[PDB]
């Protein structure tokens, strides 16, 4: 029993993190085969901010200006490019540590797991879910650029966010490992915000399953809805609408409860309309919405990787 | 910027995992050099658990009755022993991938990571206190026997916790890498239960300071108060009384932010005695007290471990 905010373990990872320094700047970078991938912004100086051109930027750099570290192992560059916002070093060893790996370019809703490093070495490691308006609840300080989000499936990791950029709200904005941005951001110091952000309806609806798992039942009822006059209570308070498509992804969770997804849906508009009273579900007194559906599986029957 | 429930690293921990079986029951074992720990109670059958006499089990016991795996490998168990709950299987080989490492029994109050495993392997990993009634609130399934909890202090694997059972208010007992248990706990199916836990305060005010770090301050006053005043607040709502001791361990945190303790503490009474009035600090409606003093410097000023 028990539902705790878990991470995937991080070791896989932890041997593909280097440091890497081009002038004053020094960041993180991620290590596979004989390729280190990094922030484009590692090339650019204190001037250079606020409207680089990246092209000429790169232009006037050569091999030897970007120092790679991988622990007191300095390697060498033997080439450079840029995809996107990402650096790409070619480096003259090849990554013995490499894990079988995939690029995956997630969606608004799904969670994955943040190794957060300094100067090539792990911080520490949490979870968090891409909002709606593409942003990250991260916790990031100077340094941190370069750090890595993933998920693990069966043996492989797929990797799905680097680090880039805080936003003026404290929350925290990417790219995929092909270096384009999540949401509307760009790589410069100009003003940006973020949209305003939804709470995401299926991860909810998951996470209340969960509670009923763990003997939380308190907020159930016997009512029933349908998926239009749910999604129109939904939107009143700012909240995800509900697809057929997340109706069957909480299949799973229906049958090991019992309880059908639209029951479940009458629950949650209670809970919108009369709050929740003072009063806890999973040792929460808000609506928790970064658990998805799988996350609820995978914690609550015991899913391991190799 | 931003706060999160952070886990330390886990790599260092997931190459001494290993697989043990006895009989029918199989759990988690702790490889390190030549030495694998797990729960004794692997010794017992259906039958034995009500009350079981260890050393009548074990005597009956030969090396090949032990089935321990690493990975595909199997090791060869040479000698075993018992050290009060944990058992020793000596082993013919060492685990190459042993860490710098320490044993460590904490006190209540202290927080640590837990690498969940099933079947020798990794599925994920978490953070979490030692309450003050010496249980924990984790997530553990069948299987999850022999997970240990452990924090990183530069290049040292400190182990503090290895996982043995869970009580029937679903939270977690276990004992220090020696085999004594933490709490009035033990290993047979005989009626248990823990006693009425409290608040730890000194987390508590940490969480507070983090909040102002990252900018939260609706709940700041201007007034003052004793250390006499406050514990008389504190007891009536089941938090644990502050120490002279507790008050200096805040120091970094109260020179950082130019707020003394006992102005905090005075904050902290009114939060106790008014509520929250459904605000938020730092997401959470509730006061949480799952991280320590050093949890909130490490995760403020960003330190690393190698
Ligand atoms: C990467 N090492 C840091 C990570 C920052 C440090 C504090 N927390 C973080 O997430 N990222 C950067 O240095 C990027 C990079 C230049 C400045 N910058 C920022 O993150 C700034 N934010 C910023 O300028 N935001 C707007 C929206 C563009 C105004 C900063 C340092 C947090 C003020 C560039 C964007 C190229
Ligand atoms: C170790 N693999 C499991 C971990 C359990 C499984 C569910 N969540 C957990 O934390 N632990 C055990 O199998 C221990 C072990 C025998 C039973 N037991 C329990 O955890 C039971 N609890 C129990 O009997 N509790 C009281 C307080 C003693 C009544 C169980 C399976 C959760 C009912 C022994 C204690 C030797």
């Amino acid at each position: 029993s028990g539902f705790r905010k878990m991470a995937f373990p991080s070791g896989k990872v932890e041997g593909c993190m280097v440091q890497v320094t081009c002038g004053t700047t020094t960041l993180n970078g991620l290590w596979l085969d004989d390729v280190v991938y990094c922030p484009r912004h590692v090339i650019c100086t204190s001037e250079d901010m606020l409207n680089p051109n990246y092209e000429d930027l790169l232009i006037r750099k050569s091999n030897h200006n970007f120092l790679v570290q991988a622990g007191n192992v300095q390697l060498r560059v033997i080439g450079h490019s840029m995809q996107n916002c990402v650096l790409k070093l070619k480096v003259d060893t090849a990554n013995p540590k490499t894990p079988k790996y995939k690029f995956v370019r997630i969606q608004p809703g799904q969670t994955f797991s943040v190794l957060a490093c300094y100067n090539g070495s792990p911080s520490g490691v949490y979870q968090c879910a891409m909002r709606p308006n593409f942003t990250i609840k991260g916790s990031f300080l100077n340094g941190s650029c370069g750090s890595v989000g993933f998920n693990i499936d069966y043996d492989c990791v797929s990797f799905c966010y680097m680090h880039h950029m805080e936003l003026p709200t404290g929350v925290h904005a990417g790219t995929d490992l092909e270096g384009n941005f999540y949401g509307p951001f760009v790589d410069r110091q100009t003003a940006q915000a973020a949209g305003t952000d939804t709470t995401i309806t299926v991860n909810v609806l998951a996470w209340l399953y969960a509670a009923v798992i763990n003997g939380d039942r308190w907020f159930l009822n016997r009512f029933t809805t349908t998926l239009n006059d749910f999604n129109l209570v939904a939107m009143k308070y700012n909240y995800e609408p509900l697809t057929q498509d997340h109706v069957d992804i909480l299949g799973p969770l229906s049958a090991q409860t019992g309880i059908a997804v639209l029951d479940m849906c009458a629950s949650l508009k209670e809970l919108l309309q009369n709050g929740m009273n003072g009063r806890t579900i999973l040792g929460s007194a808000l609506l928790e919405d970064e658990f998805t559906p799988f996350d609820v599986v995978r914690q609550c029957s015991g899913v391991t990787f190799q």
